[PDB]
RNA sequence: GGGGCAAGAAGACCCUUUUGAGCUUGACUCCAGCCCGGGCCUGUGGGGCGGGGCGGCCGGCGCAGCGCACAGGGGAGGCCGC
């Protein structure tokens, strides 16, 4: 626990600032959990759920989406699908958040679905009345094949209390996932490109 | 000495009994013996080797782009000059 400790070391990376923050208080500190009993052999892969946001919509979405500063698609690049993929993986891996419109839904359902899911950014279709500005800024565990498991945490520029909850997210994810819960995660260690880690 | 199916003897053969016994073996279930391990008996000193835990450190070769991309990172600044 000792969240106080913990937190003056969220606040210790706060501190020697510096760094190239994105749209992020002082960039993400990502927590790297280590998994002590967890082998490939054993199969418990299950995947579950501001950085970068975007969204392609008709009325009303594309209003408070294009407005929030996210920038949109107009299925413009439907005419590039014919033509070329070479930066399909590229501009789904640019914008984190992707989101669609409720008008929308089968348009591309029958035509576009190729190499997007591959890259695996389907977006999220809003009712025109559905305020959508909220789930695209608003923003991660797979078991997969990798012991050692970091998801950005420090990616909210909101309060460390904040951060502290998306980490009290993240370790009660720790709970619930796993066998021995906290006593079955190793290690955990709070680290950023220029943040050295901090073990838990 | 022909016969009294003459006299000996609750057929020994054969079969039956939920009647035995001796023997056998890779029958069922076991037991002494013996081998092996650990503990106690059981004192007083050395020396090495692992494990576990920390903990630095050195590595990683199917090729276009930059060379063998171990992996999950992060990111227009750290400190590269990149």
């Amino acid at each position: 626990i000792n969240p106080e400790a913990l937190n003056k070391h969220i606040a210790e990376i706060i501190e020697r600032a510096t760094n190239e923050k994105p749209r992020k208080f002082l960039e993400t500190v990502e927590l790297q959990v280590g998994l002590k009993g967890y082998d490939p052999k054993k199969d418990p892969r299950f995947n579950l759920p501001n950085l970068k946001l975007c969204v392609i919509a008709d009325a009303r979405d594309a209003d408070r989406a294009k407005k929030l500063g996210l920038n949109y698609v107009e299925i413009e690049h439907l005419q590039q699908f014919n033509k070329d993929a070479k930066q399909i993986k590229k501009f789904a891996k640019s914008y984190d958040v992707f989101l669609a419109s409720k008008s929308l839904i089968r348009q591309i359902t029958v035509y576009a679905g190729p190499g997007f899911t591959k890259a695996g950014r389907t977006p999220l279709p809003l009712a025109p009345d559905e305020d959508l500005e909220l789930k695209v800024l608003e923003c991660k565990v797979q078991f997969k094949k990798a012991v050692g498991l970091n998801w950005p945490i420090g990616n909210v520029k909101m309060p460390a209390s904040e951060i502290a909850q998306n980490i009290m997210t993240t370790l009660n994810f720790l709970a619930t996932q796993l066998k021995k819960g906290w006593q079955n995660i190793k290690t955990v260690y709070i680290k950023s490109t220029m943040g050295p880690s901090h073990r838990i």
